[PDB]
């Protein structure tokens, strides 16, 4: 339910907020261990040939959990609803990803479902995304926002990260960022990616949250 913790304001363009210690270590491990045997390489069906091929855009492995999948996930899902102030009926289920060994997600918008996403196709417009880091990544793996106002600088950031505002994955933290402005218009500043993971293993769980109930 209701969560009490440190929020770091990252940006107004796009609106981005870092929720410190949003998940416990135990919850992070639970999701990773539940997801692990289910992970498959990110793939899309190539239109021309009509064949399944590895995505060149999201090169992680991936899976999904249904909203309300089980009790432990359900609890987190209610917490996500509380901090975003948007009811559960508008939330997709968890998208779990694992990147390592150079794997990335090229910058894109979360405005709509993408064929690369594991799980069902949900029509509808996302307003907000929550990205929950399930592991701490030693090198690379930053979530980068290239159209943000203030780029990150200095040693300790991957070259990819220095192309925008960037967030280092730290176990238990969650990045909340808005794809739409408060008036429902698109925010082009919400372009975001996952910089290649260079050392370690990046596990993340994404919650995509719509302006209106999913389906139903
Ligand atoms: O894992 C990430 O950092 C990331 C970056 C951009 N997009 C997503 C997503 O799942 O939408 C996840
Ligand atoms: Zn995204
Ligand atoms: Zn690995």
């Amino acid at each position: 339910e209701e969560w009490r913790g440190e929020v770091v304001h990252l940006s107004w363009s796009p609106r981005a907020f870092l929720l410190k210690n949003f998940l416990s270590d135990e919850e992070c491990d639970y999701i990773v261990e539940k997801a692990r045997p289910k992970m498959v390489k990110s793939s899309v069906v190539d239109n021309e040939s009509g064949k399944s091929v590895d995505s060149e855009i999201r090169t992680s492995t991936g899976t999904w959990f249904a909203k309300g999948e089980d009790s432990v996930i359900s609890k987190i899902e209610k917490r996500v609803a509380q901090v975003t102030m948007i009811p559960l009926e508008n939330h997709e289920g968890l998208q779990v990803l694992h990147y390592h060994d150079g794997q990335k997600y090229e910058p894109h918008y979360d405005y709509f479902h993408d064929p690369v996403n594991a799980g069902p196709e949900h029509g509808g417009q996302r307003v907000v995304t929550m990205l929950m880091y399930l592991t701490t990544v030693e090198e690379g793996g930053e979530t980068v926002l290239p159209n943000a106002e203030q780029k990150v600088t200095g040693d300790g950031w991957s070259e990819c990260a220095k192309r925008g505002l960037a967030v280092k994955p730290i176990k238990g933290d969650a990045l909340m960022f808005y794809s739409l402005k408060p008036d429902g218009s698109n925010d082009p500043a919400s372009l975001h990616g996952s910089c290649p993971t260079l050392k370690g293993d990046k596990w993340s769980a994404t919650k995509w949250i719509h302006v209106a109930p999913i389906g139903g």
